[PDB]
């Protein structure tokens, strides 16, 4: 016989591994969770020139995960009764009544068919004024709810609406109220000077180390989380287990996996991308498509609930690799994280793999 985490070990090093020389990665941290056991592997190093290994301490940056700390936020915010997503943002942001902003509302947002959109915000925005002067001059383009382009700033807008209806700066409303309900203890939207040894250096394509830039505020909604293995590795496991928390929370988490809409045999929930199954690895590999990722696509209503559902979402920055997927009907989910980019769909192939072969 050979133990199970044996087994897994295995399979991490017989499907992530191989990623770290083809793309010449640094550190990466891959953690398993099945039946509520843990499994975490790390391998390489957080910081080249400190020759510091990664580890269970090692934090990274999340990228576009962050997207899931902000949808399950507004879940919470929903289910508290702060938001409705039926609402506009003009509502909660005074400054964008009678702007055509005003026209969408934040679920509209949260799922980015605002209709004109883009992936980033401008370069040049960048203050706090400069945002709100981008929604003020904000005009439509496409009929609104019909199209969804992947945009930063349209969940940053939402996570902005977000902190605004608690009262809280957004990176509070995460790291007072959200991570602490989710027993995070190493998640940070700001990762304080006593943790900096614990944060990793980031690699560019030309293996130099670099981390996120501050952006705008209002970015941090969109990629401004960073994290650890373990606590990702908690976070899966409370998508799995809602019922570990109270009511609120519980639903915040739920709302995060009602989808809304569809685009061919992708579901876009709230944050997390959703899909049938068993999923085919194209299916998973269409989610991060030129044509998903980067151009509008019309969204069709939901036609198949789907009973046996699965979940996943990719990330990254500048310097950092970021996957996280779960399947609540077999109670196991997994977490990649890399301090240097590796192309979208190596990171859904590996963990296609490692999953399926993993015996339930
Ligand atoms: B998110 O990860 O999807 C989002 C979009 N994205 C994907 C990729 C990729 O596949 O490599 N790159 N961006 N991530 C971001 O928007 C990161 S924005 C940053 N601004 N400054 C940095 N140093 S990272």
């Amino acid at each position: 016989n050979t133990p199970k985490d044996q087994e897994i070990k295995k399979l991490v090093d017989q499907n992530f591994k191989p990623l770290l020389e083809k793309y010449d990665v640094p550190g990466m941290a891959v953690g398993v969770i099945q039946n509520n056991k843990k499994y975490e592997m790390y391998y390489g190093l957080q910081s080249v020139q400190d020759k510091k290994a990664v580890n269970s301490s090692t934090i990274f940056e999340l990228g576009s995960v962050s997207k899931l700390f902000t949808a399950t936020a507004g879940g919470y915010a929903k289910n508290k009764g702060k938001i409705s997503f039926d609402d506009t943002p003009g509502k909660y942001w005074k400054e964008l009544k009678n702007t055509p902003i005003d026209q969408v509302n934040l679920l509209q947002l949260a799922t980015y068919t605002s209709g004109n959109l883009a992936l980033q915000f401008p370069d040049e925005v960048k203050t706090d004024q400069q945002v709100l002067t981008f929604f003020k001059d904000w005009k439509p383009k496409n009929s609104i709810g019909e199209y969804r382009q992947y945009s930063n700033p349209s969940i940053g807008l939402f996570g902005k609406v977000v902190a605004l209806s608690m009262n809280k700066p957004f990176d509070q409303v995460l790291e007072k109220t959200i991570f602490p309900a989710l027993g995070l203890k190493h998640s940070y939207v700001n990762v304080p000077k006593t943790q900096m040894q614990n944060y990793a250096f980031g690699y560019n394509q030309e293996n130099q180390p670099i981390r996120v830039n501050r952006g705008p505020l209002d970015a941090a909604p969109a990629y401004g989380v960073k994290s650890t293995l373990p606590d990702m590795l908690s976070f899966i496991h409370a998508n799995l287990n809602p019922q570990k928390y109270p009511a609120d929370i519980q639903r915040a988490i739920n709302e995060t996996h009602q989808g809304r809409y569809q685009v061919n045999t992708m579901y876009q929930a709230l944050g997390w991308e959703e899909f049938s199954y068993p999923a085919t690895l194209q299916t998973l590999l269409d989610s991060n498509s030129e044509q998903i990722v980067m151009k509008p696509n019309k969204v069709t209503a939901i036609s198949k609930e789907p009973s046996v559902k699965m979940y996943h979402k990719t990330g990254s920055t500048n310097g950092f690799g970021t996957y996280v997927v779960f399947i609540p009907k077999e109670n196991i989910g997994l977490v990649m994280l890399t301090n240097k980019r590796i192309p979208n769909e190596e990171r859904i192939k590996a963990a296609y793999a490692v999953l399926n072969a993993i015996k339930k």
